């Protein structure tokens, strides 16, 4: 059942709760109520997504930015970044996943290899993680041909058609520069290679979000309950420290409701909510707390710590011919190639986007179009840390988000994103793309140094929109890492967290896929 006045739920203990109705949270809440004799309540602060147009229909998703379906949160200023800049976050029933571009990847072996091998989460790696990309997916690739590929997975991935003429073009131009046609998601990590993506799409054009796959089926399952417009503004703990539910209002001054697990607590509320719900309820740096007037339950020193991101750079063109009207989600194509010999991940990415993305160019006087397109290269594995830290003790005020973009002190992050726009540049500089590339709008021509394009990056970069990392798993006995490998936060009982907080080093691609495969193991790792 769907309640949506929780002033009519009488029964308000389950044996599990989730909080956050995201890419992860959906996934973890839909898994753990496959028992009928388990009972799920999964509690969501945005609303149904059930019926709305603007968040089904994934071509209309760039409406969503900044709207009242975005919590909206500006960074902190930047000592050498945008601090224009923007984290855009969902608030609505799928949580990001239905309100982002839908760009769907399996994360490199290499990368979940890594994540036990070098950073302590015994039994996270590429064996336990590619049994669950297949269980997730509905893949268009699926066949004896492909048998890694899940065909009747919740989540439906499709290839985007190769519709597009400028993106065809800038496919062959890649090509000419090196850079083959390479197929995504085929188990083997594309190192040097681009294409049309594959996209989390059902048919009809509605986003495969984790509310539509995971959530809509089973609303009406005798053992799950969905709380919508409901915002969590603590854990409740035990005596023994043992979580035993969460405290929730319906609206910012109204009374507190609180809904109690018997088994445990699952924290889902994503990268920037869940550290900051963590250090309401007493879990996180004692000093930190103790400045905003909070007791210390757990002094746990990695929460909120170790944020990562994808930044990322653009360059736009004018088009010398009428771009395309219509699209999947107006991002269609990504290439990788790397910057230094030896790697076997990309150290670069950059999207194809058949708009002139703006945001961060027009306040700085750059010229506008509107008829062009964009490469917007990326940092794959960024070095640079950030924090995301409370503001005040009071819920409603947004957290303290301070990535720290392009601070990495052997400028790695800077030095791949200069390389970004220069391949950038010399890609559209093909001749099959002679036909599309005209003037350069953004840096410019004239901007060709070194020192000229860091300025230029430092006042304009984005974010590919993927904070991850604020309450890491780890080690055991690695105080650094709130969560231990089986994502049981450390020094109370009864809670775990399935978001894309708990990576310990970012994915090479874009990690909505990745985060749902989190959701997923931790559903397991309970049941
Ligand atoms: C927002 C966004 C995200 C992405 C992209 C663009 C934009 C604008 N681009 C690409 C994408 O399309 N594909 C991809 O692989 N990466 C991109 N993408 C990033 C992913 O969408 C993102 O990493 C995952 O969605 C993250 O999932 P996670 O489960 O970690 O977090 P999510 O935000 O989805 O869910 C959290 C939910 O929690 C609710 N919430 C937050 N705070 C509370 C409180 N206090 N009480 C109750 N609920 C609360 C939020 O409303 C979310 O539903």
């Amino acid at each position: 059942m769907h309640i949506d006045n929780i002033e009519n739920l009488s029964d308000r203990e389950f044996d599990y709760i989730v909080v956050g109705g995201g890419s992860a949270g959906a996934a973890v809440a839909a898994r753990l109520s496959e028992d009928p004799a388990v009972s799920v309540a999964l509690v969501e602060a945005g609303p149904d997504d059930r019926g709305v147009p603007e968040v089904l229909q994934l071509d209309r998703w760039m409406e969503l930015l900044e709207s009242g379906y975005d919590w909206d949160y500006p960074i902190e200023p930047q000592e050498n970044g945008n601090s224009f800049m923007r984290h855009a976050r969902a608030k609505v029933m799928g949580g990001c996943s239905s309100h982002n571009s839908c760009i769907a990847f399996w994360a490199p072996r290499e990368d979940l290899d890594e994540w036990e091998a070098k950073y302590g989460a015994t039994g996270w790696n590429a064996e336990a993680a590619w049994p669950l990309y297949k269980r997730l997916e509905t893949n268009e690739d699926a066949g004896p041909d492909a048998p890694h590929h899940g065909d009747s997975g919740p989540v439906h991935l499709m290839n985007v058609p190769p519709k597009d003429p400028t993106g065809v073009a800038l496919l062959d131009a890649c090509e000419q520069a090196g850079i083959p046609r390479a197929k995504f998601n085929t188990g083997t990590t594309v190192v040097n290679g681009a294409n049309f993506f594959q996209i989390n799409r059902r048919a009809d054009g509605t986003r495969s979000s984790s509310s539509v796959s995971y959530i809509h089926p089973i609303v009406e399952q005798e053992n799950f309950t969905l709380l919508t417009g409901l915002r969590a503004r603590q854990l409740v703990f035990d005596a023994d420290r043992r979580c035993t539910g969460v405290d929730i209002v319906d609206s910012a001054f109204g009374h507190t409701h609180r809904l109690t697990a018997r088994n445990e607590v699952v924290l889902s509320t994503g990268a920037i909510d869940t550290p900051k719900l963590l250090m309401l309820s007493g879990i996180g740096p004692a000093a930190h707390l103790a400045e905003h007037g909070i007791e210390v339950l757990v002094d746990s020193p990695g929460v909120g710590e170790h944020l990562q991101d994808h930044p990322e750079g653009v360059v736009q063109f004018e088009a010398k011919q009428p771009m395309v009207a219509e699209s999947t989600q107006w991002w269609e194509i990504g290439i990788f190639t790397p910057t230094e010999d030896g790697l076997d991940r990309p150290d670069l990415m950059m999207h194809y986007g058949s708009v002139p993305f703006d945001m961060n160019t027009l306040r700085h006087g750059y010229p506008t179009t509107e008829n062009g397109f964009s490469l917007t290269p990326n940092v794959t594995h960024a070095r640079s840390r950030g924090t995301v830290r409370l503001r005040s003790r009071d819920f409603r005020d947004k957290p303290m988000v301070d990535p720290r973009y392009f601070t990495d002190p052997e400028g790695h992050d800077m030095r791949v994103m200069v390389a970004g726009i220069r391949k950038a540049r010399e890609i559209a500089a093909q001749p099959a793309m002679a036909e599309w590339t005209g003037r350069e709008l953004s840096p410019g021509v004239e901007a060709q140094t070194d020192e000229e394009l860091q300025d230029y990056i430092r006042k304009t970069h984005n974010t590919v929109y993927h904070p991850v990392g604020t309450v890491r798993m780890g080690a055991v006995e690695d105080e650094m890492s709130p969560l231990d490998p089986e994502l049981r936060v450390k020094g109370v009982t009864g809670l775990r967290v399935a978001d894309a907080s708990v990576m310990p080093e970012h994915v090479t691609v874009n990690p909505n896929i990745t985060v749902m495969m989190i959701g997923e193991r931790c559903a397991d790792l309970i049941r």
